[PDB]
């Protein structure tokens, strides 16, 4: 089976990039 | 630099796993 990840990005005050992945 | 993970879990049953890494 198969990794995807993907940038989501939070206000905190800069802007947050965090990696967020599954297992599809 | 380095990277810090965590799961998160959405009990929606079939509880969904992902895992969510920000940078330090
Ligand atoms: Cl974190």
């Amino acid at each position: 089976a198969v990794h995807h990840c993907k940038l989501v990005f939070f206000a905190e005050a800069a802007i947050i990039g965090l990696m967020v992945c599954g297992v599809v």
